[PDB]
């Protein structure tokens, strides 16, 4: 799709688009570590295709697309089928993007290890009607 979603009660057209890019942003992960992340579309420090990826090793936490979603004043993108799960049988990454309105970088709230889900949160004044 295009990095855009509508608010369905309201009709009000979100945009994430001035956000996205091959550049990118970062996002801190553990003790020194970080995330490469673009926004609908892949990082250019990441795989090929990838969205976003481990600073230390390029491994994969998901495959970009720009399918933007709505949810509860939210909006949310999933990037899913990273590389494989270390914790799980035949589980792959993804990131879960989500973009609530601030009256600008991403952080990683929580990595779920059980299904290799990392939880990101984004404030920005571009999730506000």
């Amino acid at each position: 799709d295009d990095c855009q979603v509508t608010n369905p009660s309201t009709g009000h057209l979100f945009d994430l688009s001035s956000l996205s890019g091959r550049a990118g942003f970062t996002a801190a992960y553990s003790e020194k570590g970080l995330v490469y992340m673009s926004i609908c579309g892949e990082n250019e420090n990441c795989p090929p295709g990838v969205g976003a990826c481990f600073g230390q090793t390029r491994i994969s936490v998901g495959k970009a697309n720009k399918r933007l979603r709505y949810v509860d004043q939210v909006l949310q993108l999933v990037y899913k089928d990273g590389s494989p799960c270390p914790s799980k049988s035949g589980l792959s990454y993804k990131s879960v993007i989500s973009f609530v309105c601030r009256p600008n970088r991403p952080m990683l709230i929580s990595l779920d290890k059980q299904t290799c889900t990392l939880f990101f949160s984004w404030h920005t004044p571009l999730a506000c009607e």
